RNA sequence: GCCGGGGUGGCGGAAUGGGUAGACGCGCAUGACAUCAUGUGCGCAAGCGUGCGGGUUCAAGUCCCGCCCCCGGCACCA
């Protein structure tokens, strides 16, 4: 009997697909119904390793599975070249972006295909090619005619290490997405926007009747952060200018004890009194230059200056100061809050450190609030010290004082949106332009629509394209000089690229048409792939390309273009991959663990020793190792930086594909993390050794015998196979169809242990014939190789064109079951009769069971319940 | 503090229209020549066992009431 061999089959078959060509999407599915299953696509930096891997797997699982189906199957891959992601890692190792970039993606290529994944890569698509981003521009062209696109001057968040401006979507607690080390800082500067906020109610409305997972939506409601509420207008004392404010508690507008100007705000300066002209100047820039984490380590201690200047309460008319405090966000709202310490605690704190008056208008129902406050009280009440108002409820008491405030023409209802607009012009080479022209006379031109694409400047001096603080394509007048194609003067290209996830924002729209040269992709085609049924990835893109994506689509849904209006339907977040990692020397003395302070550091923990049984409680253990010493060692997470990697090629030259793919895909559930092991291997070694052996065993008599037969003559254990068979036909078609891989995989080796049994007895009938012929069909989503291996051994064609089996639901039911015969509540045993055999022939077979304990314990009964399924309690 | 999801074996994890808890796998432990085969929730035992405390029921991981700890999210309203 010959052995399972992983090289002698694996590279063989991966060719055998790729040239049968197989995964290739057809072009506007026929009536088949189809199938767009998506993985993100990655961004060339860094060698694949297997934590890389878990998404691409779970998407080849599934195209298979769908494609056995019958569906139109439509598996695509390619590249997010262009962006900081990749030439932040090019420039890392001086190497030149377009060098680097086609290097990994020949690497991560390869890998992929060493694990037996099969795309449709006639669809391929680089970002970074002409090709491409020339759409990008026709797209950003066509946002700017339907003023979509525009320029604006104001603070910016600024990445140093990066060089450039980042969008409010790359701040991730106030630091850089890439370089979570590098504070992000404010610099006032000119760039471009996309005016997503445009789109701030669709882009809410729509996550309604969505598939995604709840984290997400919860995170997108967010980010959107949408408030109803009303803009009331406090006319300034002195001058005309009347300044506006955003509030939801339009009901506490007779609490407002003065107004709150962001430091960025225009009427800051211009209603600062000459005296403090100079102390307001001071903070304004303070306030600029402080970084929010420098903010955010404030506390509830937050700093603020007097204008100089006052303002009406348009309700009851007092003067009230004018405030500027940082605390409050020119992006937000209007720039300025109306500031009603009684009834809130980010104000009342205010109010109690700067002097200032706080003013009750709102009273508790029932226990009244203690005269002085020492609390804002928020909650809902009663309208006290509020004109024509008193004695009203603080719920209908808001819509009244709206309706009003809209009457006397003070104010009016309005909604707003936490949502900023989008800042997607970067100071950065390897991006795409923006096809606008600076015109001196005619201002901001943009490039016609058939002199695109505005090719890159080629550039193949490193030292050159590395940011210094302005695009690099400054210092390139070969590039930025040109003619205004309006009126025909000097005019000047636009130095800044678009960002990485402007490209990444449409790609999947790309695939269905990859090599169209007259628009970015034909609707016709798109329409017939759309949406995106199924799409793996991970929830770091909650607040960005998942929101980008939304926002595209809906543009480009307007223009006619896409019909849907959600691009991906259903969408999968993978969990982390971790894998035990070594953390260093230690000095083990009896049970006290010392660590030296490498070590510790690395394991980042306060304690500088510990207990044989505290290393084991976090998690870790103690190995012997190479230098002669022992080691601490503890899962992590998979990573470069870790260095902790587990190579796809140099794995699998050394063990297999399908041996990575079951470690990977039943570790534990998808979702969940799981963590790379020796032993994990291992298993998937047996597991596949067993399937291969087992086959091997019967290959002879299975090519003699026939699968042919009728089920209903199906008797003994024969009958009782075919059963076991569909039972798991079905968990793995449902649990497939439900991204539940684990249990699936599981659910064969079940069966697998099952078809060894019927061998111990049974010869090698017909029904086991089939039950071959199905396993395999069954296996190979999840071991393609070893599954088409062994299918040929009896059959022609590829597993491939052998269709999905077909399940049979009168082989589900169940006759002579095993019902569990319990007393008093309490199981005693069990015994087997059939699922209807009444309950005289249960109580019957029961009172003679194995201790007869349902005797010996019954010894009275008064109460029989009886559950012809699988119960029969005797209550004594 | 609010919102979504979670606490099950030495380990990852199965099973909730109440109805042999712990499938499948790992690990361990014996029997055979790294691999198969058998066993493996805990306790010597009475007996006990799905985060804690009550309760409903013949029967509770599943249902009711009160509560703790964990993970993730937190814009507005309340
Ligand atoms: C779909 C893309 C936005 C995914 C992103 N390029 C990444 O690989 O992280
Ligand atoms: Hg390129
Ligand atoms: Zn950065
Ligand atoms: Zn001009």
């Amino acid at each position: 009997m010959e052995k399972y061999n992983p090289h002698a089959i694996e590279a063989k078959w991966q060719r055998f697909w790729e040239e049968k060509g197989f995964m290739k999407a057809k072009d506007l599915p026929g009536g088949r119904g189809k199938q767009y299953v998506l993985v993100m696509f990655p961004y060339p930096s860094g060698d694949l390793h297997m934590g890389h891997l878990k998404n691409y797997t779970m998407g080849d699982v599934l195209a298979r599975f769908r494609r056995m189906q019958g569906y139109e199957v439509l598996h695509p891959m390619g590249w997010d070249a262009f962006g900081l992601p990749a030439e932040n890692a090019a420039l890392k190792f001086g190497v030149h972006p377009k060098d680097w970039t086609y290097a990994n993606i020949r690497q991560a290529k390869e890998s992929l295909r060493l694990m037996g994944i099969l795309y449709d890569w006639d669809r391929e698509v680089t970002t970074c090619e002409p090709e491409y981003y020339r759409w990008n521009q026709w797209i950003f062209l066509k946002m700017w005619e339907k003023g979509l696109a525009y320029r604006a001057k104001g603070l910016v968040n600024w990445c140093p290490k990066c060089q450039t401006v980042l969008a409010n979507e790359q701040v991730v607690e106030g630091r850089c997405w890439r370089h979570e080390d590098t504070p992000v800082e404010k610099r006032e500067l000119e760039q471009w926007y996309l005016r997503i906020t445009a789109y701030a109610e669709r882009l809410l409305k729509d996550l309604e009747g969505l598939n995604w997972p709840e984290k997400v939506k919860a995170m997108q409601r967010a980010w959107i952060g949408r408030s109803e509420g009303a803009e009331i207008l406090f006319p300034v004392e002195g001058k005309e200018v009347r300044i506006p404010v955003f509030t939801t508690r339009p009901d506490t507008l007779f609490g407002a004890t003065f107004l709150v100007l962001a430091p960025e705000h225009p009427l800051t300066l211009e209603l600062a009194a000459p005296e403090k002209r100079e102390e307001v100047l001071a903070y304004v820039e303070a306030a600029k230059r402080k970084t929010e984490i420098e903010r955010q380590a404030e506390g509830r201690e937050k700093t603020g200056v007097f204008l100089g200047a006052y303002a009406l309460n348009p309700a009851t008319g007092e003067r009230i100061p004018i405030w500027t405090a940082d605390y409050v966000l020119f992006g937000y709202g209007t720039g300025a809050i109306m500031a009603v310490p009684a009834h809130d605690q980010r104000d009342y704190e205010f109010a109690r450190k700067f002097g200032l008056p706080i003013k009750k208008v709102i009273e508790r129902p029932g226990e009244p609030l203690p005269e002085p406050l020492e609390r804002a009280y928020e909650e809902p009440g009663i309208m006290v010290n509020s004109g024509p108002f008193d004695g009203t409820e603080s719920e209908e008491g808001k819509r009244k004082v709206i309706a009003w405030l809209e009457e006397k023409g003070l104010g009016k209802g309005r909604v707003t949106y936490r949502l900023r607009d989008w800042l997607i012009s970067r100071q950065r080479y390897w991006g795409t332009p923006i096809p606008m022209v600076h015109c001196e006379a005619c201002g901001v031109v943009p490039v016609p629509e058939e002199e695109l694409p505005v090719l890159l400047p080629d550039l193949k001096d490193v030292e050159d394209i590395r940011p210094k603080g302005k695009s690099p394509l400054e210092a390139h007048p070969e590039f930025y000089e040109t003619t205004c194609p309006k009126c025909g003067g000097p005019a000047k290209r636009d130095t800044d690229t678009m960002d990485t996830f402007f490209d990444s924002s449409w790609y999947y729209l790309r695939y269905t048409d990859p090599h169209n040269d007259r628009l970015p992709f034909d609707p016709e085609k798109a329409n017939a792939w759309m949406p995106v049924d199924q799409y793996i990835g991970g929830v770091e893109h909650a607040v960005l390309h998942l929101l980008y994506s939304r926002f595209f689509t809906k543009f480009l849904h307007d223009l006619g273009m896409v019909k849907v209006e959600e691009p991906f339907q259903g969408l999968f977040t993978q969990g982390m991959v971790l894998a035990w990692t070594d953390f260093g020397p230690v000095e083990v003395e009896g049970s006290v663990v010392r660590l030296p302070e490498p070590t510790r550091i690395r394991l980042e923990i306060p304690e500088s020793a510990l207990s044989l049984e505290d290393v084991r409680k976090m998690g870790a253990e103690l190995r012997p190792h190479e230098d002669g010493t022992l080691h601490l060692w503890k899962p992590a997470v998979m990573s470069k930086s870790k260095g902790n990697g587990v190579m796809v090629g140099p794995f699998v030259k050394e063990q297999g594909a399908d041996i990575a793919r079951i470690t990977i895909l039943f570790a534990a559930p998808p979702e969940n993390e799981m963590v790379w092991t020796e032993e994990g291997v291992q298993g998937a070694w047996r597991f596949l050794n067993r399937i291969y052996r087992r086959v091997a065993e019967d290959r002879e008599a299975l090519l003699e015998t026939s699968g042919v037969f009728q089920a209903e003559a199906l008797e003994g254990k024969d009958r009782e196979l075919y059963g076991k068979l569909h039972e798991t036909l079905k968990k793995v078609t449902e649990d497939l169809e439900a991204l539940r891989f684990n249990t699936a995989i599981a659910a064969l080796m079940e069966f697998l242990n099952a078809l060894y049994e019927y061998r111990k007895d049974r010869p090698v009938t017909p029904v086991y014939r089939t039950a071959i012929r199905y396993y395999l069909q069954m296996l190979f989503p999840f071991a393609p190789h070893l599954a088409e291996e062994l299918w040929h051994w009896f059959w022609p064609d590829s597993l491939f064109e052998a269709g999905w089996p077909e399940l049979d639901e009168k082989a589900l039911e169940k006759d002579v079951v095993e019902v569990a015969v319990q007393v008093n509540g309490r199981v005693r045993g069990t015994i087997h009769i059939p699922k209807d055999a009444p309950l005289e022939v249960a109580r019957a077979e029961a009172l003679k069971v194995r201790n007869v304990r349902a005797h010996l314990e019954g010894k009275e009964v008064v109460k029989e319940i009886y559950v012809p399924g699988k119960i029969l309690n005797l209550v004594v």
